[PDB]
């Protein structure tokens, strides 16, 4: 039970305004079938074009939201729109295309499917709200057969190409005509009451409905992204390293025990409240300070009310010391926090468009996370880049350069002149900082936070 079985039942009713007079009682292999493919008894790596919930929240990455408008059925022109925001017009001879024929169009799907997806996935999984016009336009941008590589490497094709009767992958599928084996999804098989908009609007405001095919496909894909990780959250699935996961992962660990750290030496709080993953460890193990844990998972619908997390009867004064938010995403933190929120607007290909203002998070695992606001950071500052470093001034064992900056918080930046080791730290470091910086990690600290407390930190 890893593939949906052909055999499946698959419920018509949502169909039956495009397509009437359809069955009732109908399979994947007939839908499949009517939809002008032919499966042929294949025992190669495809054995169904839709695929289970389960399949589809693995490849998540892979989710492109697909719905047809009929324009005026072989007679008519189509709008296909994506949740790309892109919408093309198909004769049968938010970007609004004009119309063209289909072996024009294709062409253009290839080319916009494989500029969106090849840094983020393997294949394509059209994520629909089936009506009937989307499955029957399939049969003109789509092939299907056993499965294949690709022509120049060795990935899964994901296109194929009628004039050189090739197979690509999303990375070289430049004058490529056809999607080959994609995979879909209907989520109008999921059990729901009423239409597309009347179900996305009960949990999402940013997305509106302008009338056309691509807000339908953008309706359609987060009704379904917040089915799968707001209301349903599975920690356990694993996702492949598609980019910078370990660097980004390291390099906050680095910044997280620096900035905590300096915040101790700075202003010798007593207590630290660490409120986030139940899974924590100390990231200063050697500080002195009394460390003190509280359990909250990441949240994915809303952010966590600070009311709710703090009161209603711990050590019950998180007004004294110092409070640690690292990825704790509240509605509005304390002054004496020290805080990394991750901004959902970051463009890249870890981060995928979510619910409500929302971004999918896919770093290892997927974090719906809710949607970044600068109210939540009234009380603080932003954290201003610095290194420290009260280790010796010693080499051991990469050309240098002398290092001049007024943020090297070292003995020898105090003494008037950096030493190779923490030059080469510092970089390290500052590398570590930017990369988790771009990655779209924001750090905000209490205001009286001042690095010129840390010079005396050195005697
Ligand atoms: C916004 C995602 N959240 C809540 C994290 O804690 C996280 C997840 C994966 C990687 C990293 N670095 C951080
Ligand atoms: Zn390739
Ligand atoms: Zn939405
Ligand atoms: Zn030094």
């Amino acid at each position: 039970p890893t593939h949906l079985s052909v055999d499946t039942k698959f419920k018509t009713e949502g169909l039956c305004v495009d397509i009437p007079g359809i069955p009732k009682d109908m399979t994947y292999r007939r839908l499949i079938s009517m939809m002008g493919f032919k499966m042929n008894y294949q025992v190669n790596g495809y054995p169904n074009m839709f695929i289970t919930r389960e399949e589809a929240i693995r490849h998540v990455r892979a989710w492109i939201g697909f719905d047809v408008e009929g324009c005026h059925g072989t007679n008519l022109p189509l709008q296909l729109g994506f949740s790309t925001g892109v919408n093309l017009v198909a004769v049968p001879t938010p970007l609004m295309y004009k119309g063209l024929p289909w072996n024009v169009v294709r062409i253009k799907i290839v080319q916009m499917l494989s500029d969106t997806l090849k840094n983020l996935s393997d294949r394509v999984v059209f994520v629909l709200w089936a009506h009937g016009f989307e499955l029957t336009s399939m049969k003109y941008f789509v092939k299907i057969g056993p499965e294949r590589t690709c022509c120049l490497c060795d990935r899964r094709a994901t296109c194929f190409s009628t004039a050189s009767d090739t197979y690509a992958c999303w990375h070289h599928s430049i004058g490529f005509d056809y999607v080959y084996n994609p995979f879909m999804i209907d989520v109008q098989q999921w059990g729901f009451t009423g239409n597309l908009q009347s179900n996305h609007d009960l949990y999402c405001q940013v997305h509106g409905n302008a009338h056309v095919a691509s807000c339908d496909a953008i309706m359609t894909r987060c009704l379904a992204v917040h089915e799968c990780f707001v209301k349903r959250v599975d920690w356990t699935i694993e996702y492949p390293i598609i980019g910078d996961e370990l660097k980004i992962n390291a390099a906050c660990r680095k910044v997280q025990h620096m900035v905590v750290k300096a915040a101790l030496l700075a202003d010798k709080f007593p207590v630290l409240h660490d409120i986030g993953n139940p899974k924590a460890i100390k990231c200063v193990p050697q500080a002195d300070v009394e460390w003190k844990f509280y359990d909250a998972q990441p949240c994915s619908d809303k952010a966590y009310k600070i009311e709710e997390l703090f009161y209603s009867y711990h050590s019950d004064k998180f007004t004294d010391g110092v409070c640690l938010f690292w990825n704790c995403n509240v509605d509005r933190y304390p002054a004496n926090s020290i805080v990394c929120r991750f901004d959902t607007r970051v463009l890249s290909n870890l981060n995928l468009p979510g619910c409500d203002g929302g971004s999918l998070y896919v770093n290892k695992h997927a974090f719906h996370t809710p949607a970044f606001d600068k109210s939540a950071f009234v009380n603080l500052k932003q954290l201003p880049f610095f290194y420290y470093s009260d280790s010796p001034c010693e080499s051991h064992g990469i050309d240098y350069v002398p290092l001049k900056s007024a943020t090297c918080i070292t003995r020898c930046n105090l003494g008037g002149a950096v030493c190779r080791h923490h030059a080469n730290e510092y970089r390290l470091y500052l590398d570590a900082y930017n990369m988790m910086i771009s990655a779209g990690f924001s750090l905000w600290v209490y205001k009286q936070f001042d690095t010129y407390n840390l010079w005396n930190t050195f005697t």
